[PDB]
């Protein structure tokens, strides 16, 4: 039913599933951004090749031809299935619009099914590719940060009562490597460039007049080539082409409202803000040191990942808070920190 | 549905299942290329089977015979079915192309059955014959690799305040070996020829006139041979043939883009590269020699499969950190082993 | 669907589930060669008899007998049904093929699920009477040969800083009894048999002249013996007859093909190699006696079910690596035993 | 499908569920022979029900009457059901083999449903009174056994370095009650009378003269009793007694195939053999007496019961291998004992 539709494609965790393994505890692996993005681009398509076909919005049959009175039930129904596997054959019909019209009316489903898939094709790509890796790095980058707090905090309590910063020097070294960058900018503009193809298509199947659904058919070939008793053509009609185009520009106003955002998306630097690692800065064991910033290297990136998946991080929301209470600047960083015994 | 198959065999872990046993926990036993090769090769012609089949692309029955208006409902159904039966009967039907386009008509989806089915033959020998060798080979290599790494940070410390290479004698061994490389090359082989033999297939049956799916049709053997008030032949035409066509050529497509993957995917020499056991070198406890490289032997292969599941080695990431860091030289490599901590 | 039935047949774990309970943690009780054959011997047929009903092979009625035009729908079905069941009623049909013919096509569904079956029995009975026992005595080896193990690297260690031979007295014993082998040479080869007439029913029903699936059928029994309306006799046809046929080859050829199989299965003394207890000749606490091979006795098997669920045993596969680190001859057996440092 | 039908009452665990309680973990409660003969009386005519209506073996309706062609559809299927319902009133039709036949042929299913349910009927009384019982008193024998072994190892052992025989007075005590054995022996009795009476219907059903589901049907009480334009009979036939009957004979074969596996059921004096009790004779602390033979008491259930589910006693598997290394004679016993250190 529509609703059973909704709920699986909409209300659902519909391609939101986090990774089905311990290997990816609690990372998200894929920015929120580019999850909306896949989502919508995918589930879309489906959804409306879902709804197009509804028990309720389709009155039955994809083609009925009205043979003549004297035709019987099966005769009637050769007729239509004749001219629904000939509306490829292009001498058995007849149609103002041409026989292209046609072949899309029949297969609108396997189109919207294609573009669903290459939208599709990229994240995985990624998830199966640059995924892992950024992965295993964001995680021994949040294992040295609970680290180096931890081992602050025990300093600071231990003056109450190595010191190598390996964290920035491997995002400096992430500075220079752009492999990872480079992939996520390269499904980003495939997926735009399918989402484009997408439109011109969608655009191109909703500016038909309409009535190229009905087209004329000729059960006139074989033996039946010189048969009088049969007419020599039949008025059909692909049903649900209306629904059809109804559904395409939906899809088209969905998909030219998300090519902006994946634009955006594809201007990561732009994006690389409200540095992460600045409020670890206050950190005596840590460099007081960003250096992530204006580059077009997997370092901009590592920091998009690192401002959206270290929330996890007690480390750090115990440092943001510390921030946020500086604001005013009635305490003491280090004080506030010792304070705050957040060890773990 | 449409979505329903999309999703479960595109969108869903179709084929990538992990082993579901306590013996690989986070072993793939299988790389990332040849995963992707089997999984389209497999669940590509069975999604094409069911779409050809599903309920909206489908007008109906798979032939219509179009009997005379005097026949009755199920007379026109004994002329339908009598002809979807006959076509292996040769002297029944009498079409211009032939009886074997009528065979493949009817038998297209078994055929695509097949394919599929002799494609995830070759993976399945793999991972039951060769694939608990190589889990156990490599469960121990990663278990020496991260005891030799504890016990050098081990040393470390001590410093700060047997030693025989087991796992490199165990890898020159392998270096000697090549069973596991023939299996593999074997399965890559013969998947190769089935692709290949799909493709011969499939392009013949898109070459067709198109025409072909329709046939004459004689009930007009036993005591109908000599009856009169039935016609000597009716015109049968067989449904979604038009679909089984466009379905071949887009299978075609794929498993020719395929197949290049496949002959990269046989040389496994030339994908060995950018050496694993090279971080590794730098360990005191560890001697410097990588020897892979340059071989038709396992000892590639492991190097392939090592490169693929060594990510989820805690030391092997460390020390890649270790390296990325080297490439600086701001620091020193023992001083860094030292500050990581990460025995465990 | 048929990709539905592909995925439940060949593509998911049917019968290839490991035995549901906590006595049996790991161990196969099954050889992989056997595992695939009873596999292959039961999960065809069934198959086989899902495709050949398949929405989309199928037509629809598996039998029509074109009644005249006068006949009503309900008359005509009247007919199809009388003739489907008067099949066994041999006075009922005149066809020239026989009446033999008839029953087989109206019941290979049957035919190949009792086949399924039979070759599903001895396995089953394998599974319930001899699985237990050996999986209670290999479990007593494969711990034996753990607290060996142990003992002799402890013993080692000890000697860089009982003793009787309870699992080789065990085997010794294993080879005078042979109630096991003799049970799995009797399961193994009643399967062989049990294909044999499977293939030979099935080349039987495959060299069928195509056309005994026609039969004359008369419904001139009880009142409408002289009743004159109804024609002496009808035209029947059993549709799918051709599909039963292609299957039937089919599966005529996987079961010739599989029998060699089981042939060499029969054959477990020449099986029987590549000497899975050789490897523990080298330690200490271990007599240097294999003593197993060249007899029709239950030790053969066992040394089968040990090269086959050997792999889990990490001192086997400690000592396996210690012998093919041995094939150069660099370092010591004992040496290289206390560096492993593989207890557990 | 037929193969669905397949894989739950054969290939699954089909009534071969273990308990689901913590009560009994691990032990059966039922003997594997009483097990196999349950499962196959209870789901044999399960499965030949579900066969016998399957979608492929079945024509359609189970009835069809062969109206005068002036009769309309809904007038044929009235007439075709009336003469369904008809077949309990005797005056509304006149058949050769009486009536009996038709109501054989009409609930068929509901006989070998009832049939499987008073054949599940006495192992689920079993289950429900007897089971508890035994499953208590033979933990507690399990639990003795191993008490037992674990302080003859540990006497053992310090000499290297109460003694009363509860269990054998327990047992002794079991050799006088027989209520166990009389409510085993009487669901066993009935058991074989129920598959005895299934067979005689089986065959009376069989011996048909397989015209009896031809039956002569009269619409003609009430207002139709003097109406002209209905004839004053049918000419009805059931369909599927062909069936019936094939699946008839293929249960009642099954059925005394297994009468006689019963009949050795209920000699259980005879089935108890192979004392499981012999091999603990060795211990010291274990009495040496075995005194279980050769009565119908619920000892010797007790004996079938643990040589069945004694397989799980790491104690008794010690001994036994023990025993079978004493065949030879080479060793020791109690050294044996001691060397092997099988406490838990
Ligand atoms: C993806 C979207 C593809 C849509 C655009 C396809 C480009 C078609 C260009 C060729 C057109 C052509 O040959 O001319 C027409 C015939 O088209 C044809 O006969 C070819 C029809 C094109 C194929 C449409 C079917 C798409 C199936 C997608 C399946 C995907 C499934 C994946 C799981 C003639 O007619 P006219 O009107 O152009 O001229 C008639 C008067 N001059
Ligand atoms: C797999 C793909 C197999 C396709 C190629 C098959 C090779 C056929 C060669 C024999 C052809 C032959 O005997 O000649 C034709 C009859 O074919 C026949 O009657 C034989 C038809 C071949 C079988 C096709 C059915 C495939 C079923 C696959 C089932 C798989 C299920 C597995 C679960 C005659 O006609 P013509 O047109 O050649 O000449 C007519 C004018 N000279
Ligand atoms: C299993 C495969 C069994 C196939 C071989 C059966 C042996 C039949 C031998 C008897 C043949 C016989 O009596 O002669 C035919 C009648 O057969 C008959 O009327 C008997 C038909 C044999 C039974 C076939 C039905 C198999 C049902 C399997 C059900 C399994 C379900 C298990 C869950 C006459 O005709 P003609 O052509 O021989 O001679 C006609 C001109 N002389
Ligand atoms: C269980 C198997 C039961 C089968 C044996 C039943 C014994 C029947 C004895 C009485 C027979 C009787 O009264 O005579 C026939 C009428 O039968 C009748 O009208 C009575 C028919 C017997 C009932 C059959 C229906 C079984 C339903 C089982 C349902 C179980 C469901 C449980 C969940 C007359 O005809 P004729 O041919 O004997 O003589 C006709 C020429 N003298
Ligand atoms: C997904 C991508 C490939 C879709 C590309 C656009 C498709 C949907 C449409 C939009 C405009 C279309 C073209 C418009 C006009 C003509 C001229 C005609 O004489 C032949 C077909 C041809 C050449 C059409 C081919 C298909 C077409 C290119
Ligand atoms: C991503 C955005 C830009 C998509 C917007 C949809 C645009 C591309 C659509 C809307 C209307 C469409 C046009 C409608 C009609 C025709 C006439 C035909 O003979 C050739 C294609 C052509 C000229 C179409 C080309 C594509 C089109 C201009
Ligand atoms: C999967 C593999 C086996 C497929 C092999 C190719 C199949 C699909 C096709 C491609 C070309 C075909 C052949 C083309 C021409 C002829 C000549 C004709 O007089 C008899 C059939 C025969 C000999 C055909 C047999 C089937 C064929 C070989
Ligand atoms: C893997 C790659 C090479 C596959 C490409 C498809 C090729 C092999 C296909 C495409 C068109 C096909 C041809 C189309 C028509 C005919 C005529 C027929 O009488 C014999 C087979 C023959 C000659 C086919 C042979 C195979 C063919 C050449
Ligand atoms: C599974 C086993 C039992 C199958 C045995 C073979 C079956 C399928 C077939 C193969 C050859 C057949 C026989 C061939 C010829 C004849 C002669 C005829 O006048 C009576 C039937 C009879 C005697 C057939 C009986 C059935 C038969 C034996
Ligand atoms: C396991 C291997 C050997 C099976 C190979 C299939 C063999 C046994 C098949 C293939 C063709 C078959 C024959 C085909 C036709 C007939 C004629 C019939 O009147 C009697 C049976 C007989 C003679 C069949 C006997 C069995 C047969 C020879
Ligand atoms: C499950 C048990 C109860 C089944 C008992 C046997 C049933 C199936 C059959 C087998 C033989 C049958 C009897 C055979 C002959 C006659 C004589 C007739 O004039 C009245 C019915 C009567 C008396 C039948 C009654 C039903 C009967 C007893
Ligand atoms: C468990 C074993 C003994 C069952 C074997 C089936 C036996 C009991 C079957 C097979 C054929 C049957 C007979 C077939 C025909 C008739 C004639 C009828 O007027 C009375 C019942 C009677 C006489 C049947 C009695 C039961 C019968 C003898
Ligand atoms: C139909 O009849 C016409 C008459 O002109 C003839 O040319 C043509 O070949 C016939 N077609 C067939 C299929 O017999
Ligand atoms: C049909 O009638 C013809 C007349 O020539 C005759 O030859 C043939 O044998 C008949 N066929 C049948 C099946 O009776
Ligand atoms: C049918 O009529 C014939 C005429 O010869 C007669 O012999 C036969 O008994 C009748 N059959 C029935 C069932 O009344
Ligand atoms: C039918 O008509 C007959 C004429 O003899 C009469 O006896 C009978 O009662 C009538 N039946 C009904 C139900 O009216």
């Amino acid at each position: 039913a529509i609703a059973q539709l909704a709920t699986e494609y909409v209300f659902s965790d519909f391609l939101l599933k986090e990774p089905t393994e311990p290997k990816f505890k609690g990372l998200r692996l894929e920015l929120a951004v580019d999850k909306m993005v896949t989502c919508i681009a995918v589930g879309l398509p489906l959804l409306l090749i879902s709804l197009a076909f509804a028990q309720e919005i389709s009155i039955g049959t994809q083609i009925s031809c009205f043979s003549p009175s004297s035709f019987s039930w099966r005769q009637a129904a050769f007729v239509d299935s004749y001219c629904w596997a000939a509306v490829q054959q292009k001498n058995s019909l007849q149609s103002e619009s041409g026989n292209l019209p046609l072949w899309l009316h029949k297969f609108f489903p396997y189109i919207l099914l294609l573009f669903a898939i290459l939208l599709y094709l990229p994240p995985l790509f990624w998830r199966f590719a640059a995924a892992p890796h950024i992965c295993s790095d964001l995680k021994f980058i949040m294992e040295e940060l609970d680290k180096v707090y931890n081992r602050a905090i025990k300093a600071a309590k231990s003056a109450r009562d190595f010191k190598y910063p390996i964290v920035e020097q491997y995002l400096k070294t992430k500075k220079n490597s752009n492999n990872l960058i480079i992939k996520y900018i390269s499904c980003r503009l495939l997926t735009l460039i399918i989402i484009l193809l997408a439109c011109i298509y969608l655009g191109y199947y909703f500016s038909l007049s309409s009535l190229s659904d009905e087209f004329v058919c000729s059960i006139k070939s074989g033996i039946l080539r010189n048969d009088s008793t049969v007419p020599d053509q039949f008025q059909c009609k692909l049903i649900a082409v209306g629904i059809f185009q109804l559904l395409s520009v939906i899809n088209l106003v969905v998909y030219v409202l998300l090519a902006p955002v994946v634009v955006y998306t594809l201007f990561v630097p732009f994006r690389q803000k409200t540095d992460v690692l600045k409020v670890y800065e206050i950190l005596p064991t840590f460099d007081v040191l960003h250096f992530k910033s204006e580059g077009y290297n997997d370092l901009s990136l590592y920091n998009l990942f690192l401002e959206e998946n270290i929330s996890e991080v007690k480390s750090y929301k115990c440092l943001k808070v510390l921030e946020n209470i500086k604001s005013s600047g009635q305490g003491i960083d280090p004080m506030l920190l010792l304070t705050n015994l957040g060890m773990i």
